[PDB]
Order: structure tokens, then C-alpha cells, then sequence
């Protein structure tokens, strides 16, 4: 019986481009294709990851090998052609970077630097700041941004911002636009709409990227006179230091301002994201809130301003934290791995050069390993009488694992935990008086962001009697 | 067999589609430059023709100095204190002149008003400088240089940079612009009675924080304030109820015109320079001609003073024709007949709201030609080298008693603001090519939408320093 014949195919996606977040609709496929395939775009095949067995072979138990990094023609603007740590790809360069940056952290383990001190002293400032604006709503992006942003700078240079500097605005300015521009689906493009049709991205980028460069290369060679080989004490001087003990090709000035610029825009714009999910969220969940103010001023009261040593007792605020980075990942597919050498992932082959992308959306929304993954459920971390913190699931992973793994996540769980313990004892944060709740479907760039919303700032009463 | 229906009310446009000074202005195609409308008991009388409008504001102008009491403007002006709000009587008159008082101790001397002028305007072009290469709203900027301005002249003081009181300021300004009406004061139905709603309860609430942020500064001045020392406008205030009438000059009173002081300086200048930066971004060939013509008047061996007005002419016919597109006030701010009275020989009982239809006035197509049209050089001669008036119909600050009394701070302030900004900064299209809207939106002011310029430091100025 003769047929019609079927249509030669010259190309072939499952599903639409543009339409969805990449991270939701390869996690659909999951249902069709299994928890692992690949996608080949011109001669780049990319491998998707989505079930935490294979997620933890490719980061840990074989992390040397996939630790790499693909070349991205946005990302190469933004790193100086692969400096830095986050984006350059595994080599002498990102391995002595990321340990001396490491290595910074611990000029402020303890003594007058204790990151503790540091940061509760930026949040003293922003309360101060928000208490001002009692009785009114507004949007508390730009005050936490400056505040995280000094916390950092601390770190880099033991220099920190005054009231109104003008430099803030600048960075918020050149920050916006380089997230705005280098991706619009969480640094996973399938398709290269960049090379295929006219468009300015990349000269935008470059531009926002000439004035971030200028502007920390002032920095950088204002503090040449500054430094003392006797006074290592900041993220500058560890970098400046090997630099003279010296490799010195991989410490040259180019590779110093871009590592400096990564740690700069990580420890902002992570932080800044994940605390205005989790006011976000407590918007949409009164009853969760109502239960951290009777939590905070149980155990911590008003005596007092909050330290890290309350963790043991906040811990309905833990779980909240640790809830919001499983819903609302500021990375929901990590950044892209690469296969550094022919492996393989649960058996499977993968060549060298393969793009390895983690979903980390799909392991947090495992419904095996998640009772109602959807749902904001910070009890989920609790044990049933809510008495001591648990871990649920092992399909969780919201700073990575193995050597690409997060630097930054002591500073990270100590900025977000006191932010929020220090917010908490002396604000009610309630729905601006026009009803409007912010969107929590998000908007997935290089960071996972969440719509700009206003929320109404009134100092508690509790927190008012005890002055 | 077949009758027609029952009409209990007709009105002859839809409410809230269109601007309401527009849809005024096209009825007068059918109706003539003056009808009225009648909202329950209340007849309102609306205006449109430059003739008609200078009886009401100046001939009759004592006739139909009141002002219409609504809710929402008696809770912005603390139950109808002030000077913009406030009806005709002994309270408003005497703190008008007093206000108005107030601006001849910046006449000249070191508080002279370029002087203060001219020092925020250097700081506001330093902080722009900043942003080189940046598309920036700046909004805030000028909000806060203006603010400056305008505390200078009622307390000598101004803020820092920084501080979050500005925030705050800004914050309930906007929420009281947003809350007080819809449509230029206008608004011909009453929706605030007829359906619930919490407008008048988020205005309380915005006005709150406005008071106690005033009385906080007014009852530490008193402890500043010394008879030998009239230096501003809470000087002047004070003083005339030191030598007290002294039931006018209540400290509520006191707080009100403040107030309408600080709202009125900041709102209005921020709003006309954000409209001219639109229209040039619109204009580039404007943009460049003053260029030119600051480049050759006043180069960059000196900053702009206030006698440049007499060679920067086509910087002064910009600011002219954008006072006549883009009014602050399309509707000016509504009148009331004080008196049984007359206009155009028409009969207008007392209370009778009477409206102003300034945009129409400044749209009359046998008036002005292409009113439609932003053309600076409708106020110069052909050849460009004298300022011209070229209609009658053109009253962007009002006239008669109730016209601005801030004309003159409004006129420096937006010339030099302009003069600074062209000759040290390239104001451009920001870099995804998104231009302003024009189209406005029709609040107690008439704004324009937010937008963004990219700044950049001109070469001129660069070499040149
Ligand atoms: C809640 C906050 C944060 C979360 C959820 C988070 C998560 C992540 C993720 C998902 C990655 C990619 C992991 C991978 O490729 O396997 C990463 C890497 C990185 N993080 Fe963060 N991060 C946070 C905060 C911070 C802070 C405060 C800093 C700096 C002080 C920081 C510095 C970095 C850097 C520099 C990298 C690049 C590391 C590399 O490629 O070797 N992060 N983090
Ligand atoms: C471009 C800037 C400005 C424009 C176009 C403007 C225009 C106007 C207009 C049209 C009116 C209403 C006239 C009427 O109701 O018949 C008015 C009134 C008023 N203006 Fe302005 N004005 C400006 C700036 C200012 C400034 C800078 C101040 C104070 C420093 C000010 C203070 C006032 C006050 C207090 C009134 C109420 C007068 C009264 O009701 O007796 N205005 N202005
Ligand atoms: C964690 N995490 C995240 C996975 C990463 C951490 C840092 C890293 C980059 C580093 C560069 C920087 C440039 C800054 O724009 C100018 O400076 C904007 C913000 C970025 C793009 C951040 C965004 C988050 C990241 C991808
Ligand atoms: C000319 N003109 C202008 C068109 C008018 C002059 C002043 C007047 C009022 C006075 C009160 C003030 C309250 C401020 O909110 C808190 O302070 C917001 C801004 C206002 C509402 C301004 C708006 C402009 C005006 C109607």
C-alpha cells in the first residue's frame, strides 16, 4: 500500500526555544528521555544531568574530571578572556586563584575581623537606614546591595562605602547591565541567536565591562602604594603577595582585577537575590512568619541584637533559609561543567570537551526524594517537633560540590542568617498598602532573580517598648 | 408607538478615556470655548479660550480667586491651610504675601538665588559625572538638588548627600501625587463616594509622615529662630506672629504653607526638566543647535550664570515651548466664583467651580501654528536673535491672584539647570534605543514616564579642564 512520504528533517528540538524556564523544561523531559542526554548543537554536544546519583559522579567522585569550563563568547567578555575563577576553565590559572582566595577567608576567621563583626556592623547600618522609612513601602534591593557590596569590600580591600558614595550607584549600573546581557536562560543557551542574526549584546557588554574594569584598576593601583608585605590582611593583599613570593604570569594585574571582580559580583548579587526571596516568601506565608517573630524574641528577645551563636536556636529561620535555596536556587542549573578528559557519567560516554550541565531544579524537585517539592515548606528541614534541624533529602545541593564547588558559602550562610535574624527582631514587613504580592515564578539569568517588589517597613512595637 | 427612553444622566465623553483637558478641548468644536457640566448639585464651568480665561484670572480675577474643597485636597493641605489649596480669605492672602516676602531676601547679597542655585547644580553635575557612560534616570538627582535648593530658601538648611531623609520626602511624594486625583484635580465623577475604596486612607497615612517630618523641623527651629535674624521663610512666618493676625499664623498653618512650599518647588521643576531632557532625546537637531549656542556664548572658561538668558536665547525658547506642550498644570489648578459674577456675559452663581482649560489656551490652531509641534523657534524672531512672544495665549504660570509665586525661582532654576547640563554632558538615547513616551500622565502634575539618558562627559568640557 503506498504512503506519502515523511518530510527530510535538517533539525530537531524537544522543546520550543524561548518558551519556559530551561531548567523546568529539561526537567520535563525527564519523564520521556530518562535523567541524562544530550543535546548537539553545530558540533557541541551538551550533556543535561538531573538525578543526584549522577550529579554527585560528575562533581565529586569524578569532580577533576569534569571540572572544566566551556568557552562562551559572553562569558569571555565578562572573565578578560577566562580569568577569574568562576568562569575560567581548570588550569594553573583558576587553581591558584581559587586557593588564595580561599586562603583570604581565613585572615578573618576570628579576632576583630570575625566575619560576625564585619557583617553585623553593614547590618546595623541598613536597619538604621530601613527604620527611617517607617510606615512606608519600598524597595529594599538597593540597601541591601550596598550593604552586602561593603561587606566584601572589607574582605578585598578593608575599605568600605560612605553614605551616598556615588560609586554604588555605579556598580549597581554596570552589575544590572552585565546581568541583563550575558544570558537569558542560566548561562544554558541552547541555541547561538548571538551569532546568527545582527545584535549589539556583545558590544553592550563590553561596554558595562570597561567601566567595571576601570573603575577597580583605580582601586588596584591607588592600593600599590598601600601595601605592606607585613600587613596581609584583605583579599588584595593575599593576591599581591604570591604575586611578589613568585607563579607571576597567573598573578599578573589583569588576573588579579578580574579574580577581584568575581568575588566582588558573587558575594553581591547572590546574597542580594536570596535575601529578597525570602522576604518574598514570607509575604506569601504570614503563618511562617508569625512563627519567626515568636522564635526570635523567645530565644533572643530585645536585650540583645542577634549573633551567629544564635543558630542553634533560630533554627524554624535555618530551615527557612535552607528551604528557600532548594525552591528558589540562585543557580538552578550551577554554571556549566566541562569534561577536561574521555569519561563517562553512569556508564554512558562522554568525550572530552562535552558541556556537562547539572540541573539542579530537577534534583530539588525530585518527587522521590521531596515530599511536595512545590510547596514553601520550611518544616521540611525540622524533625516533627521542630526541636532540631534535618536533612530531608540528599538531593540537595545548593552551593555545588567537588572542586568547581562554592567559595563563598560560610560568608553566604552568615550574611543571609543574620540579615534575616536582625530584619526580623525589629521590623513587621507586611504587603505595601496597594495589595500587591511579588511574583515568585522568577526571571532565570545568570542569577535566578526575582521580580523588583516594594514591601511595607513599620518598626515592631516589641522591639519600640524595650527603648 | 415607540417612545424614547427615560434619561436620568448624560455626560458627553467617557470617563477616564483620554485626558480629561483634551477631551474638554475637543468639545469645544460642538459647544463653544465655554460650557458647564453638572455633577449632582455641583455646576462646573470650564474655560477655553485665552479671552474668557484672562476675565476669570485677571479682570474678575478677585471674583474667582476660590478654590473648590474636595477630600483628597483637604487632607494634602491639613483641612484646606496653605496657600495652593487654601480658599480665598485672610489665612491665604497673608501667607501668599508672606511667602512671596520671602523672596526678596534672596534678591541679592551672598544668599542670592543664582548663588544657591548654581552651588547644587554644581554638585548634581558632579554626581552625574559619575555615571560617564551610563543610561541613568535621573530623576532623583535633580529631585534632590531642587529639594536643596528649596530648603535653603525656607530654613537654611540642606542635606547631605546620602541622607534617608530624601528617601522619605520622595517616597510620600510620590504617594500623595499618586493617591490626590487621577486627572488634573478634574475629576468629574465622584468615584471616591459612590464605590469603597481606601484612597483617602493611604493619602492620611502619606500626609502623616509629611506633618510629623515638618513639625520636627519646625519645633527645633524654634529654638534657632531670633528676631534679629530674617534670613528664610520660616523667619518670615515666625516673625509675623511675634509682631501679632496671630490666629492665622498657627504652627499647623505655619506647617501647611511649608509644605505647599517645599511639594510645589520640587515636583514642578523636576517634572518640567525631566520633560525637556524628552523632548531633545525626541529633537537631536535642537540638541544641537544649543550646543552650538552655549559653546559660542559661553564656552568652558566659566560655568552658566543667570545673565546668560541674553545670549543663550534658543535655550530660553526651548524651556518656553515646552511650558506650552507639557504644562505642569493643564487645567491650572481649579478656580470658584467667591460672588455671583459674570463671564463673557454669561451668568455664574457663587460657588460655581470655574476650570481653566490652560491646554487648550495653548493648542488654539488659529493662535499658534502647529500647535502640535515642538518648535523652539516659535519664540524667536525669524532671525534668532531676539526673544518673541508670538501669542497671547500662553499662561504657564497662571495670572491674576492665584498665579504662581514661584515663577521666579521656577524660571531660574530651569534655565540654569539646562545651561550646566548641555555645556559638561552628551544626553543621549540610552543604548537599547528606548525613547521617552510624550504622551504624559495627567496627575495634580503633569508628568512624563520614567525614562533613562545615557550620560557621557563631552570632550569639549574634557580638553577644556
Ligand atoms: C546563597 C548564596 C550562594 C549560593 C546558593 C551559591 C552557589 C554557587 C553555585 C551554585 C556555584 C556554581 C557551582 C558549580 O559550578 O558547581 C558557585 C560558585 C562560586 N561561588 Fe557561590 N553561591 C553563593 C554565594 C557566594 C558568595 C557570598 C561568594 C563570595 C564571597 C561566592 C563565590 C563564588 C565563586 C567565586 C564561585 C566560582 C567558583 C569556581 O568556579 O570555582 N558565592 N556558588
Ligand atoms: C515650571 C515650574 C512652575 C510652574 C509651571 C508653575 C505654575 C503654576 C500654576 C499654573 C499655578 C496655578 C495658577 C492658578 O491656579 O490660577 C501655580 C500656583 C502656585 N505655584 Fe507654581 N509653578 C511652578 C513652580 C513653582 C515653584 C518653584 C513654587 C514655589 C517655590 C510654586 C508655588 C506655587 C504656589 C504656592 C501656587 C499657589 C498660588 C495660590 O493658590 O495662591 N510654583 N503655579
Ligand atoms: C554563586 N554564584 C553564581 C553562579 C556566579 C558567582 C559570580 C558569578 C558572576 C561573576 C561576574 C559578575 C559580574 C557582575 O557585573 C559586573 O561586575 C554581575 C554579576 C556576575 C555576573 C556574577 C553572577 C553570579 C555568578 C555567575
Ligand atoms: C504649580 N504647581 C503645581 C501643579 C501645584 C503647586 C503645589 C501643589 C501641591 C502642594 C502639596 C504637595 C504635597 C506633596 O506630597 C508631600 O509633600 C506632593 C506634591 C504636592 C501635591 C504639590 C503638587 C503640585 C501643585 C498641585
Amino acid at each position: 500500500p503506498k504512503s506519502l512520504l515523511s518530510l527530510p528533517l535538517v533539525g530537531s528540538l524537544p522543546f520550543l526555544p524561548r518558551h519556559g524556564h530551561m531548567h523546568n523544561n529539561f526537567f520535563k523531559l525527564q519523564k520521556k528521555y530518562g535523567p541524562i542526554y544530550s543535546v548537539r548543537m553545530g558540533t557541541k554536544t551538551t550533556v543535561i544531568v538531573g538525578h543526584h546519583q549522577l550529579a554527585k559522579e560528575v562533581l565529586i567522585k569524578k569532580g577533576k574530571d569534569f571540572s572544566g569550563r566551556p568557552q562562551m563568547a559572553t562569558l569571555d567578555i565578562a572573565s578578560n578572556n577566562r580569568k577569574g575563577i568562576a568562569f575560567a576553565d581548570s588550569g594553573a590559572h583558576w587553581q591558584l586563584h581559587r586557593r588564595l582566595a580561599m586562603a583570604t577567608f581565613a585572615l578573618f576567621k576570628d579576632g576583630d575581623q570575625k566575619l560576625e563583626k564585619i557583617i553585623c556592623q553593614e547590618i546595623s547600618t541598613l536597619c538604621d537606614m530601613l527604620a527611617t522609612h517607617n510606615g512606608q513601602s519600598i524597595d529594599i534591593s538597593f540597601p541591601v546591595f550596598v550593604a552586602v557590596t561593603n561587606v566584601i569590600s572589607l574582605i578585598c580591600f578593608n575599605t568600605s562605602y560612605k553614605n551616598g558614595d556615588p560609586e554604588l550607584n555605579v556598580i549597581q549600573n554596570y552589575n544590572e547591565g552585565i546581568i541583563d546581557n550575558l544570558s537569558k536562560d542560566s548561562l544554558v543557551d541552547l541555541v547561538p541567536w548571538l551569532k546568527i542574526f545582527p545584535n549589539k549584546t556583545l558590544e553592550k557588554l563590553k561596554s558595562h565591562v570597561k567601566i567595571r574594569n576601570d573603575l577597580l584598576n583605580k582601586i588596584l593601583e591607588n592600593y600599590k602604594e598601600k601595601f605592606r608585605s607585613d600587613s596581609i590582611t584583605n583579599m588584595l593583599d593575599t593576591l599581591m603577595q604570591a604575586k611578589m613570593n613568585s607563579d607571576s604570569e597567573l598573578l599578573s594585574d589583569n588576573h588579579i582585577l578580574t579574580t577581584i571582580g568575581d568575588i566582588f559580583g558573587a558575594g553581591v548579587e547572590t546574597t542580594t537575590s536570596v535575601v529578597k526571596w525570602t522576604l518574598a516568601f514570607l509575604l506569601h506565608n504570614p503563618q511562617v512568619k508569625k512563627k519567626l517573630y515568636e522564635e526570635i524574641d523567645q530565644n533572643v528577645g530585645f536585650s540583645r541584637t542577634p549573633t551567629i551563636s544564635d543558630r542553634n536556636r533560630l533554627l524554624l529561620l535555618e530551615a527557612t533559609i535552607r528551604e528557600v535555596l532548594r525552591l528558589r536556587p540562585v543557580a538552578p542549573m550551577l554554571i556549566p561543567h566541562k569534561a577536561n578528559v574521555d569519561s563517562s557519567i553512569g556508564e554512558f560516554a562522554v568525550d572530552k570537551g562535552t558541556e556537562v550541565i547539572i540541573n539542579l531544579w530537577a534534583l530539588h524537585h525530585n518527587e522521590k526524594e521531596w515530599h511536595q517539592p512545590d510547596q514553601f515548606m520550611p518544616e521540611r528541614f525540622l524533625n516533627p517537633a521542630g526541636t532540631q534541624l534535618i536533612s530531608p533529602s540528599v538531593s540537595y545541593l545548593p552551593f555545588g560540590a567537588g572542586p568547581r564547588s562554592c567559595i563563598g558559602e560560610i560568608l553566604a550562610r552568615q550574611e543571609l542568617f543574620l540579615i534575616m535574624a536582625w530584619l526580623l527582631q525589629r521590623f513587621d514587613l507586611e504587603v505595601p498598602d496597594d495589595g500587591q504580592l511579588p511574583s515568585l515564578e522568577g526571571i532565570p539569568k545568570v542569577v535566578f532573580l526575582i521580580d523588583s517588589f516594594k514591601v511595607k517597613i513599620k518598626v515592631r512595637q516589641a522591639w519600640r517598648e524595650a527603648q
